[PDB]
């Protein structure tokens, strides 16, 4: 097939520049070689042989001066064992040094690192070490300094990385440091930025309504000096918000799309609004980030950007676009939008220096939108201390202005929200002439049965409605950790829907689906029960072993007591035997050779078996621990905001709720558990550690039973 070519046409086909195919085939004994490698591959390989499997053929007929044993190490450049040039120089030397002519396979590929893979955190955590090690010197000679150190210091660590690789995790990683030289499936396969058909950095000017103005192409050059072509997610809630399960598809959209894309997410916090701290919920949001398996790159605050924002502000002005209003709040045409100029920084200027009482004055943008609305708010007056400026500020940006303008400040690429008026967003940008991001909305999420409004929540546990708010009947985030909910089922979750084109409402049935196919395979087995009798056998002879789960027995066994006085559950031989019943989960069937009664059924006597009725849970020697029982909260699993009508989501309010049942009976191998460890009750359900727990007190959450009807 291609040892048919003229060599010229053989080299350039293999990835060699022309110029330097030119000077190989006027070597006659290297460009000799070179097609003899490339034949013998080809045999092998089948598919047409990839460029970059080329270059190391190259290598390996340029230097390889042995040659008895090219048919050899060819065939392990056709499979791509061999594929990175340092093992190919291991290799070379490994070749060089033993001319023995039987050469060991095991001692060969374990001296190239043949398996050895090597991974992008590895590289990164390399070059950061470089870094650090550096950094003061790195710091001021800025460009000048010899980036070549770096690289070395890196190689240093990592002997088989791709060397390109380490460039540019180097450049990258530089570049951030530096700043600019001014001279259903898988998750994140699915997350690809092909996979959407979004476009690639810098070329925002192929998206659908993006406006090219005669900057946009200088603008987007400065933006690609700063960034590196890198992909730039962000993620901005309220530092004071309460993330629910609704934010899991924007957490893993944001996060994830940056992670799939090797680029970067922003935590930027949304504090444009002034208001006093409550750190419970704040640290609750870094968690939960955590929690799903996300590290943002960095974490930010918009407050950050006020002066940034105020400067851009009163270019609008001058600009013409935008002026100050006396308006009152509850569209009516202002009076004052055809304001002279220096009129709107004058009066500007007073709002900041807080010569207005609060909404006796405003900033509006000068601009009917796409659905009719007019001049809407960039300022608003507000005099209540703000956690991080202080008082240094009392007027403040309004919410649509800002994150827009947060987004160009901070380089976003894609701009991810729940669904809109993306006209306006680029309405700004386009005004100031700064850069301007691409704006995707992806559908809304929310689940029946599940109210979740921070308000309409801290009502329920201002009632007692629920315990706090982690309590495992509500949605929020932080409960379903409670609840015993593993991190990988909520991302599987977004997994098998989690597309743009949803505004989708969802069953809460469908997710712990996901939760049972995750616990199944990570939740270990014990056993216990809660409404727990005493029975005693007839007479066996005064240590079980219990595996650590079922279907496979590869991991270990913890021991179970093996003595006299068991218990087990009720829903069992209730005297009346009627029918559909049975006989244990270990040891026998133990003969029931003895009833007892009450005034009530007291308890029981038995006989010992081995060597076929059922089999059934127990417990011998048992620990006494609570365990906590749930039920749907809402009696519509359905909205209880009143599409139903039921003219009040607090009627709703379904007296099912908590059924504690308190210290039962439980395992000896559910004793070491900290919280949030989950397990599987054998015949019962999966049950997780409260945070409440300790050696000296256990108590367990419910999760989820086993199937549904």
């Amino acid at each position: 097939h291609m040892a048919a070519l003229d060599s010229l046409s053989l080299f350039t086909s293999l990835g060699l520049s022309e110029q330097k195919a030119r000077e190989t085939l006027k070597n006659s004994a290297l460009s000799a070689q070179l097609r003899e490698a490339a034949t013998q591959a080809q045999q092998t390989l089948v598919s047409t042989i990839d460029k970059a499997t080329g270059i190391l053929l190259y290598g390996l007929a340029s230097r390889l001066r042995d040659t008895r044993r090219l048919s050899f190490l060819v065939s392990y450049i056709a499979s791509k064992k061999i594929h990175t040039e340092p093992q190919l120089s291991a290799a070379l030397e490994y070749v060089r040094s033993h001319p023995l002519d039987p050469i060991d396979t095991v001692d060969f590929e374990r001296e190239c690192g043949v398996g050895v893979i090597v991974t992008p955190e590895q590289i990164e955590e390399a070059v950061e070490a470089a870094i650090n090690r550096h950094r003061p010197q790195l710091l001021v000679e800025r460009y000048h300094f010899n980036m070549g150190l770096l690289m070395g210091e890196a190689r240093a660590v990592l002997k088989w990385a791709d060397g390109k690789m380490i460039k540019n995790e180097v450049d990258m990683q530089v570049l951030h440091l530096l700043g600019p030289k001014l001279e259903t499936l898988s998750l994140m396969e699915q997350l690809r930025g092909e996979a959407l058909k979004f476009h690639k950095p810098g070329e925002n000017y192929k998206t659908p309504g993006y406006v090219v103005t005669p900057h946009t192409m200088n603008l987007l050059k400065q933006h690609l000096e700063i960034t590196g072509g890198q992909v730039r997610t962000r993620f901005p809630p309220e530092p004071n918000g309460i993330l629910h399960i609704g934010h899991a598809k924007a957490i893993n959209f944001n996060f994830g799309y940056a992670k799939a894309n090797n680029g970067i997410c922003f935590l930027r916090f949304d504090d444009t609004n002034p208001e006093k701290e409550e750190a419970k919920f704040f640290t609750a949001i870094c968690d939960m980030v955590a929690w799903l398996g996300y590290t943002p790159y960095k974490v930010t605050y918009a407050s950050d950007y006020f002066d940034q924002l105020y400067a851009w502000a009163v270019e609008l002005i001058r600009r013409g676009l935008a002026y100050v209003c006396h308006q009152r709040g509850e569209t009516l045409p202002s009076p004052w939008r055809d304001r002279p100029m220096e009129e709107s920084l004058l009066l500007f200027e007073a709002m900041r220096k807080g010569k207005f009482s609060e909404g006796e004055a405003t900033l509006r943008m000068k601009l009917v939108m796409e659905d009719g609305k007019m001049d809407p708010v960039a300022y608003r007056v507000k005099y209540t201390p703000h956690h991080r400026t202080g008082d240094k500020w009392c007027i403040y940006p309004t919410y649509d202005y800002t994150h827009c303008l947060c987004d160009s400040i901070e380089h976003i690429t894609h701009s991810l929200c729940t669904k809109a008026r993306r006209s306006s967003y680029f309405w700004l940008c386009n005004a100031l002439d700064v850069y301007c991001p691409v704006q995707w909305e992806y559908g809304r999420l929310n689940l029946h049965y599940a109210v979740v409004s921070k308000r309409k929540i801290l009502q329920l546990v201002a009632t007692g409605a629920v315990r706090d708010w982690d309590d495992p009947r509500l949605f929020t985030l932080t409960a379903l950790r409670r609840r015993g909910f593993p991190p990988e089922a909520i991302n599987n979750f977004c997994a098998r829907v989690g597309v743009t084109v949803a505004q989708t409402t969802m069953e809460p049935h469908l997710l712990e689906a996901c939760v049972r196919d995750v616990l199944n395979d990570t939740a270990p087995r014990a056993m216990a029960v809660l409404e727990s009798l005493r029975v005693i056998i007839t007479n066996f002879p005064a240590d079980i072993q219990v595996p650590n789960f079922p279907a496979d027995e590869t991991k270990g066994f913890h021991q179970v007591p093996f003595a006299p006085i068991v218990f087990i559950e009720r829903t069992d031989f209730k005297e009346e035997p009627e029918p559909g019943f049975k006989r244990r989960h270990t040891g026998y069937v133990i003969e029931l050779q003895h009833v007892v009664k009450g005034p009530c059924v007291e308890s029981l006597e038995v006989t010992c078996r081995r060597a076929p009725k059922a089999f059934i849970h127990w417990v011998s020697q048992p620990l006494m621990c609570e365990v906590r029982l749930y039920e749907r909260l809402f009696q519509h699993k359905n909205p209880e905001d009143p599409t139903e009508v039921p003219g009040g989501f607090l009627s709703d309010l379904n007296l099912a709720s908590l059924h504690v049942v308190d210290a039962a009976l439980v395992d000896c191998s559910v004793a070491l558990a900290k919280p949030f460890d989950k397990f599987q009750f054998e015949r019962l359900g999966y049950f997780s550690v409260d945070p409440d727990s300790h050696q000296g007190k256990l108590v367990f959450n419910r999760t989820v039973t086993l199937k549904e009807d």
